[PDB]
DNA sequence: GTCAGCGCATGG
DNA sequence: CCATGCGCTGACA
């Protein structure tokens, strides 16, 4: 309820529950100090675990009784969860699976294999346990050991029942009941039933005692919801931003529940406009400027949809969702939804949930859906959990104070059940000595300390520079628009003109100011953070406030005309105020961008915040109301908001200067009066659109408030004067009103001001000089509210209580004052170097160690000796505690270079630093293991691992000290274990906090035709002349402190040294291998088979006898060849065919003497290849070397062979290719691994989600649950590939062209009927669904007739982008068929007519049919036989009634032409006419009937959509005729702004629809979402629609005669470039290439079309000038490669791959002319919505070089 | 095989 | 009659 004290932290509610149940103080003597012994099984959250815990602190506060607790095991199946669990609460022993627990050993995660532990006190099972072979399980091992206590949790609707009689079979007794979390303090509803079950009326106590720990929930959901500011939640929106910027919108048919929506908008009588988000069929959604808008673009429309009706559902009731906290889970249907029964609750968030929180505008991400069920998510560590996942984990978990109660109640009510060991002090002496060494480890554990500067000392010192300066760098620095956050920046900004709001381009569009772009010259919020700490003081404290001051305040304001206070609340608020002002000291927290910087004080009662307004800002101080104290508490209200407000003397350079100020709580009500004035406009109500009776209410646009003089003269601020409203602007409700003009002092507003948890009565009308968007637990000032029974309206005038309270009086005597302080850093780097040793694994060494003084008086424990700080758990909420220390501290920036010993040894693992994977085997498909005992040693070994960072904490006699400690050995060691002279290295780095990157590579230019040069790089490097180490290797170790902002490398490097290269540009090759001549000596080549016959005649061409060739080809040549036959010869080839035919590897098997059968082959091979070796070093081609290897096209590779030209080994390696794979990192690793060069190791978690698939169906299931726990950060990659950058620096070279090249970019507007049968065919595809036909084959042909009638429209190819191309080339409604042929333009567009014509009444004999069949069903039913309803009889009645139809009323009039041809009259007849056969049982003839219903509705659907096309062209036909006949649609508009009058300036017609309206006067209706006439026509209209009559063009323009506007383009080009240079035209349609091929015909030009005689066709090109040919042996002759509009692919990398293949036919080689290259394109047309696209992807994805460009 | 449509059931 | 369940199955790749 709300009568109880507000809880919101989970100690204190168990703390809440161990004081009502006094009996656990009696259990631990039963217990007798043994420790406890729990083993849960599948509750992948170990809310057991954390309910114990907690149990056990809140018993040791409350009675001073120690309980303890042995966690014996527990059990997880799938891999994040069990990575979740062992690194979060760390087990003995975690279980793969739950079936063999019956046996006396079981695998663990790790795959050891370590026994059951067997007798356990209690288990407690959920979530998994009912499955049953899982249960089965369970059971099987409650016979094995005897467990006094089993509780089980899992879903309520299950067999519990049936679960009881099988705990009969084991003889236990059983119980089951329901437990609702939302009553365990928690605000959020869920359900869930448990049961108890013990070995032989006990059940029935537990029960009993359950039933009585019940404790309603009183904190709304959002005290447990994190800020949306917050690091995390930026992080998680900043996903979806990126994910779709890395990322055509794929329709799902949701029709069954577009009709519940139908329904639903229409039965509870609510408008059909979508406000929230304005989504639309093939478009985008715009939600608000707040509002995740990369979060509602990827859900569906149904989701979409569904948020809409919601939205409207309680604007009905006068909440505005949107401001008033609340929680949706949209996954179910429409009309099951009670999404929140009380607005402050939370529904059930089930496992596949799609939340809306409904202020922040987004998803509850998964960190608060794991808050809601009571963990804490302070301290959680989540390494790369997807969403999804994370809601799985979230709602499946099982909440911690449900389980508490259940469980402690159980484990009270079963006390005597459980023997004790009894013997307390043998207890106490284990664990005395256990603390004991625990303590002298601890003080042990840091080392050094000795070489520490200990130099300097500070606190509360300023920097004080300018009061107004530092004003104007805040009003730049702060947060603009909502998608910044705390950091970053968002560019062109846009600041309204009235109540100045700012948000970017991209984001606010939708509620729409007067914008227009701001001037402020942005500044780096970094920078300001650091100027702003600069100048605080740390410590403040307020003094000079004593009662005697304070009661002449009060007696001051009474002298005053400020209100008096009844003397109770003037006692409960003074003594409140002294207490806590009284001798508490405050101290820096954190500061915060919102728009405006607050730098935020807390002390332990009362919290003081500063706060940077870009006017008068001031310091504000409110008191924390006591903890136990009701939420309906007079006291509890007085202290909410704050007391003392501090203003800034602005002239003055200090920041802590200005007069003090206080607010009595006076309680003042005067009487105001509201008038009314100007005119009328639409209510907030109707701007939703709303059909109940707030259709068509209004709302005045002026009001005016006069106060009499006494009360004006009381007010602080005057608050007459007249404020109009300013609709447009958005807030609470659309009421948002402005001051008419004092001209210092701020602009006020008055506005709607609602609580985020109340009803919606308590919401009442406010004053203020603020109206940003503000958090949970921060209020704005308010200079006086109103009554809550007034609202906007229509009427006159009334006079409503205006109620102003706690005047300001400003008081003198108060005061703000702030306050051997020093800190110790390592003043020498490689002091640290020389002081550290090897085998020193043990002790960290000190980085900084601090001294600050503090008083022993009220002061934490979290200081005590030392102690440690348990980073992992608890250090995230500790160095919190520390800012007021931490931000003086200098970055120690001296550390910042490497530095460490050299000549290290060359193989070392340590062990304890960095234990040894296990080894992996195989089954014989293939399936992997883990050694037993390698793997249980792995487990032990990684268990006990040293700390990365040590921080520790002592106060011994008042004086407080701390000191920090890293390990560099144990960094170091770690980085040679990933290793496979050896001179390591560490550094730290301070204050650390994308898209993938682009990889270049270097040219082959400028060094000592190109045939000669480019052969300088190659030789030089071959002999790699000095070049001791041509590469120095990498590895880097590294861990972070996060909160203080560190992050410590450790470097190991080995230096190598390799020749070899890799280019791409087969010519030079050979004519560099002659020369390095001048197996014992021999050079092998790699092709693959399509391209190994150009090498034996290039070196015929070139080289004359110089020596032997031994090409060989295919299996059969091994067998032949014999040692002294294929030695002493200079050249070999080879097919890489062969490494892929199985007659290699039977070879190779009998040759190394291996008992393999072609990742599983790259294990077995290498096994063979330590076998081959022996045997040849005793006295296939990889049992030998070679001097020299060259690889021809590495990328055409398919790891079968490309493992065997990794084996092969030779002295040098090279490699020859067009283009390597370069562009991902996994890519370069392949490379670098072939030429020998451990790059890097694969950590899993570089490669995208679709590569991570690709392998992840080879991991082992213990490597997917190592992959879970141990991730490596961004940093860490980005280093990984600079260093794979250097590499490519270092060997990769690439020749590129120049041989000049010359873009000439054609672009024209299209003619007017060719561009109006562009525009029509693109609208008709848009107003239907389709984008592409659909491949699969429906299980109906009654189906299958109907979608190919759809699929009609595509009567050229498959994805609508596709005919839109072809419409662009060549105008024609079809051309694959010649039936008709389009002989100009003006005749095509009438075969559009009449198309659509036909297929339109196809459509109605369609409608007229299947109405018929359903009616046919109706009459069965009705002759073979209350309340139920049945929906085809209501479709009747609906749809016989003209007046309610929904989208254009003359397809509602054809609909009813084709009932009345059915002859239904108003919803009535058996039989149908010309009736059919109507297909056993009654229910599901009743069933098909509901089916072809909705078959009708979706029918319908589709006629609308067609008719609505056909208005819009013969329109748009119309317009561009351009006659009288023309004018009198022009005179006909539903806007009155008629064409005929005196101003004629301007009319549009949409799109959607078709109608026509004045355009200034269209730009209304589309910004509200309404058709010019929407008593005829309900559009769904988007801003996007208009289109404006002036582009459409007139008749005539531009002359077309028999062709395309496009082709005769081309023909104009080829006839005005010069005679003598050829042509070579590129097409991607072959029908247009039949067309074009017309067009040239039909000009004077010859030309010439391109199986195996298209190579004669080249040789015949070498005649004709031009040869066209489709765009996806080199003829170079023609030099002008036009293009046909741009390609579209489904990648970027592939549309560059072909264009640049493309122009690489013709810029190739020998042009003694430019080659120039055309692009013709077509203005405003899809054309230039491809090629802009790509051109703006491409620059930024690849940066390739830039064509030139000029006019021509 | 991954995933969003699509639907009455059930104690208290 | 309220208030709260929380997944199986038939498209699509
Ligand atoms: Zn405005
Ligand atoms: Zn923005
Ligand atoms: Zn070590
Ligand atoms: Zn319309
Ligand atoms: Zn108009």
């Amino acid at each position: 309820s709300d009568d109880l004290p507000p809880i919101s932290d989970i100690e204190a509610m168990f703390d809440h529950l161990v004081s009502r149940i006094p009996d656990i103080v009696e259990l631990v003597r039963q217990l007798n100090g043994r420790k406890l012994r729990v083993a849960t099984m599948c509750s992948g959250t170990e809310s057991p675990l954390l309910a114990l815990n907690m149990i056990a602190k809140a018993i040791k506060a409350q009675h001073g009784l120690t309980l303890a607790f042995e966690h014996v095991f527990s059990c997880e199946i799938e891999p994040f969860k069990q990575a979740y669990i062992e690194r979060n609460f760390t087990p003995p022993i975690l279980f793969r699976d739950v079936t063999e627990l019956g046996k006396k050993r079981a695998h663990t995660a790790y795959g050891s294999m370590v026994d059951v532990p067997g007798d356990v006190d209690i288990l407690i099972a959920g979530t998994s346990c009912v499955d049953g072979r899982t249960f089965r399980g369970m059971l099987q091992w409650v016979k094995k050991h005897q467990p006094p206590i089993v509780i089980l949790e899992n879903v309520c609707n299950a067999p519990w029942d049936k679960v009881v009689e099988y705990f009969g079979q084991i003889d236990y007794d059983a119980q089951y009941t329901r437990l609702d979390t939302k009553e365990f303090y928690i605000p959020h509803t869920r359900t869930r039933v448990y049961l108890f079950a013990t070995p032989s009326d006990l059940p029935e106590k537990w029960a009993q005692t359950v039933k009585d720990l019940r404790r309603p929930w009183s904190s709304p959901f959002e005290a447990f919801l994190l800020h949306t500011d917050d690091p995390n939640i930026h992080r998680a929106r900043l996903e979806l931003a990126s994910a779709r910027a890395q990322t055509s919108r794929k329709t799902t048919d949701w029709n069954r529940c577009e009709s519940r929506h139908q329904r639903a908008r229409q039965d509870e009588a609510l408008g059909l406009l979508r406000p929230l988000t304005s989504w639309q069929e093939a478009g985008v959604c715009k939600g608000l400027d707040w509002t995740w808008n990369d979060w509602l673009l990827a859900q569906t429309e149904r989701v979409v949809d569904l948020l809409e009706i919601s939205t409207l559902r309680m604007a009905k009731d006068g909440i505005d969702s949107g401001f008033k906290a609340c929680i949706w889970n949209v996954s179910q249907n429409v009309d099951r939804q009670t999404g929140s029964s009380k607005t402050a609750l939370a529904p059930c968030l089930t496992p596949n949930m799609i939340p809306w929180v409904t202020i922040r505008g987004g998803p509850v991400t998964g960190r608060e859906a794991l808050a809601l069920q009571g963990i804490p998510v302070r301290e959680l560590l989540l390494t790369s959990e997807n969403e999804d996942q994370l809601a799985d984990l979230a709602g499946n978990a099982m909440t911690t104070t449900v389980v508490g109660s259940a469980m402690i109640a159980a484990l009270k009510v079963a006390c005597h059940k459980i023997t004790e060991g009894a013997n307390p002090e043998k207890e106490a002496a284990l664990i005395l000595e256990k603390e004991a060494v625990d303590d002298e480890q601890v003080a042990n554990r840091i080392i050094g300390e000795d070489y520490l500067e200990h130099h300097d000392l500070d606190l509360a010192k300023v920097t004080k520079s300018n009061l107004s300066e530092i004003l104007d760098l805040a009003c730049r620095s702060s947060r603009h628009c909502q998608c910044e956050g705390q950091s970053g920046t968002a560019p062109n900004i846009l600041e309204c003109q009235e109540c100045s709001y700012r948000a970017c381009k991209s984001c606010g569009g939708r509620p729409e100011h007067v914008y227009a772009p701001c001037a402020n010259q942005r500044v780096e919020p970094a920078e300001f953070e650091k100027r702003f700490k600069g100048l605080l003081p740390m410590r403040v404290r307020i003094a000079g406030l004593t009662d005697q001051c304070l009661n002449a305040v009060r007696k001051a304001a009474e002298k005053s005309n400020k209100g008096s206070v009844n003397d109770n609340d003037w006692q409960l608020w003074s003594t409140a105020l002294l207490e806590g002002i009284h001798d508490a000291e405050f101290r820096f927290r954190y500061l915060k961008r919102q728009s405006t910087w607050t730098a935020v004080y807390e002390a332990r009662r009362a919290m003081l915040s500063l706060v940077l307004r870009n006017q008068i800002p001031e310091w504000r101080l409110t008191i924390k109301a006591p903890a136990s104290e009701p939420n309906n508490s007079q006291l509890r209200a007085l202290l909410l908001h704050p007391v003392a407000r501090l203003q800034i003397d602005i002239a003055g350079q200090d920041v802590l200067c200005g007069p003090w100020e206080l607010c009595i709580p006076s309680m003042k009500t005067i009487d105001i009066e509201i008038t009314g004035k100007g005119e009328l406009l639409p209510s907030w109500q109707a701007s939703l659109g709303l059909q109940g009776p707030f259709a068509n209410t209004t709302r005045w646009s002026e009001v005016e408030i006069s106060l009499q003089a006494e009360d004006e003269n009381t007010l602080d601020r005057k608050l007459s004067g007249t404020y109009q409203l300013l609709p447009r602007c958005g807030q609470a409700m659309s009421s948002l009103h402005k001051k008419r003009p004092d001209d210092g002092l701020p602009q006020l507003y008055f506005f709607l001001d609602p609580t985020r948890c109340g009803e919606s009565r308590e919401d009442r009308y406010v004053f203020s000089t603020s109206t940003e968007r503000l958090d949970y637990g921060t209020e704005r000032p308010v200079i006086a509210r109103l009554d809550s029974h007034w609202r906007e309206g229509n009427e006159k005038q009334r006079k409503v209580k205006l109620d102003v309270s706690g005047a300001w009086v400003k008081c003198p005597e108060a005061h703000l004052t702030a306050i051997r302080a020093t800190f110790a850093i390592p003043s020498s780097a490689s002091a640290i170097s020389a002081s550290l040793t090897t085998e020193g694994c043990s002790h960290a060494m000190a980085l900084l160690s601090c001294r600050v003084p503090l008083d022993p008086t009220h002061s934490e424990s979290m200081w005590r000796a030392w102690a440690e700080i348990d980073l992992s758990h608890q250090g995230n909420t500790t160095f919190a505690n520390l800012a007021w220390i931490t931000e003086r501290l200098p970055p120690l920036d001296g550390l910042k270079n490497w530095a460490h010993i050299a000549d290290d040894v060359s193989e070392h693992v340590c062990e304890r630093c960095a234990p040894r994977p296990p080894k992996i085997h195989w089954i014989k498909t293939i399936i992997a293991f883990e050694d037993k005992l390698e793997a249980g040693q792995y487990e032990h070994a990684l268990k006990h691992r040293p700390s990365p960072f040590v921080v520790q904490l002592r106060l011994d006699q008042d004086i407080g000290s701390f000191r920090i400690g890293l390990n560099i050995v144990s960094l170091a060691h770690r980085a040679l274990s990933r290793l496979p002279k050896i001179s390591l290295s560490w550094r730290l780095t301070p204050g650390h906090v994308q898209p993938r990157r682009v990889f270049i590579l270097p040219s082959n230019k400028q060094d000592p035709k190109e045939q000669l040069r480019s052969l300088w790089w190659m030789l030089e490097q071959e002999k790699a002349t000095g070049k001791t180490h041509t590469f120095v290797e990498e590895e880097i170790s590294e861990s972070l402190l996060p909160a203080v902002g560190w992050r410590a490398e450790g470097k190991a490097e080995r230096p190598v040294m390799v020749r070899g290269g890799v280019i791409a540009d087969t010519v030079i090759s050979i004519a560099l291998v002659a020369q390095t001549l001048s197996d014992l000596k021999a050079t092998l080549i790699v092709v693959p088979g399509h391209l190994s016959k150009q090498w034996p005649n290039e070196i015929a061409r070139f080289t004359g006898s110089m020596f032997k060739v031994i090409v060989i080809q295919g299996m059969k040549d091994l067998q032949e060849k014999t040692i002294a036959e294929l030695g002493k010869a200079d050249i070999i080839v080879m097919a890489s065919e062969i490494f892929e035919s199985d007659v290699y590897w039977s070879r190779l098997e009998y040759l190394s003497a291996q008992p393999l059968h072609d990742r599983f082959f790259c294990d077995r091979l290498d096994a063979a290849m330590e076998s081959l070796v022996s045997q040849t070093k005793i006295l296939v081609l990889h049992m030998f070397r070679f001097r020299r290897v060259i690889a021809d096209e590495f990328t055409y590779l398919q790891k079968k062979s490309l493992a065997a030209v990794l084996r092969l080994s030779s002295s040098y390696r090279w490699i020859l290719s067009g283009t390597p794979p370069v562009s991902d990192f996994a890519a370069i690793r392949s490379i670098a691994t072939f030429m020998g060069i451990h790059l890097g190791v694969e950590d899993d978690g570089e490669g995208d989600v679709q590569y991570q698939k690709a392998r992840a169906k080879d991991q082992t299931q213990a490597e997917k649950f190592h992959a879970f726990r141990e991730v490596h950060s961004r940093a860490w990659h980005n280093r990984r590939d600079e260093l794979a950058q250097e590499f490519l620096n270092v060997f990769v070279r690439q020749n590129i062209a120049e041989i000049p090249t010359v873009e000439h970019i054609h672009t024209f507007k299209l003619p007017a009927s060719e561009g109006a049968v562009y525009l029509e065919l693109e609208h008709h595809l848009q107003a239907l669904e389709m984008q592409a036909r659909k491949e699969t084959k429906f299980k109906n042909v009654s189906q299958g007739d109907r979608n190919a009638r759809l699929e009609e429209a595509l009567s050229d190819s498959k994805t609508a982008e596709e005919a839109l191309l072809k419409r662009c080339c060549h105008f024609t409604l079809d051309l694959s068929d010649k039936t008709q042929d389009a002989k100009s333009a003006q005749e095509a567009c009438d075969h559009i007519t009449s198309a659509r014509a036909r297929q339109l009444l196809a459509c109605q004999e369609d409608l007229s049919r299947s109405v018929n069949q359903a009616i046919a069903l109706h009459g069965w039913i009705k002759k073979k036989g209350d309340d139920e309803r049945q929906p085809f009889a209501e479709w009747i009645a609906f749809s016989s009634n003209i007046s309610k139809h929904q989208g254009d009323i003359e397809a509602a009039r054809i609909l009813l032409k084709v009932i009345e041809k059915c002859g239904v009259k108003d919803g009535n007849i058996p039989p149908s006419p010309s009736d059919k056969q109507s297909p056993a049982k009654m229910d599901d003839v009743k069933w098909q009937l509901r089916e072809q219903t909705h078959l009708l509705r979706k029918l319908v659907k589709e006629l609308v959509a067609r008719v609505r096309s056909l208005r819009f062209f013969e329109v748009v036909r119309k317009i561009q005729k351009g006659k009288s006949d023309a004018q009198i649609v022009l005179e006909s508009s539903e806007c009155g702004h008629k064409p005929s009058t005196n101003p004629d300036i301007e009319m549009a017609i949409l799109s959607c629809c078709g109608h026509v309206a004045c355009h200034k006067c269209m730009r209304k209706a589309a910004a509200s979402q309404r058709c010019v006439k929407s008593g005829e026509c309900q559009a769904a209209v988007r801003p996007t629609n208009i289109v404006k009559v002036s582009s459409l063009g007139v008749e005539g323009e531009l002359s077309s005669g028999r062709y395309g506007a496009k082709l005769e383009h081309l023909v104009n080009l080829i006839h005005s470039i010069p005679k003598n240079e050829r042509v070579l035209v590129f097409l991607q349609w072959e029908d247009l290439a039949g067309k074009v091929s017309e067009a040239l015909s039909a000009g004077r030009i010859p030309h010439v079309t391109l199986a195996k005689s298209r190579a004669n066709t080249l040789d015949r090109f070498q005649s004709a000038r031009v040869l066209l040919l489709k765009m996806n042996s080199n003829l170079t002759t023609a030099n002008h490669a036009v293009f046909l509009g741009p390609l579209f692919t489904n990648s970027l990398f592939n549309y560059r791959a072909v264009e640049t293949q493309a122009i690489g036919r013709v810029r190739r080689y020998g042009q003694q002319k430019k080659v120039h290259i055309h692009r013709l394109l077509a203005l405003d047309t899809i054309d230039m919505t491809i090629f802009n696209a790509r051109r703006t992807e491409l620059k930024e994805k690849t940066d390739w070089e830039e064509i030139p460009q000029e006019e021509y």
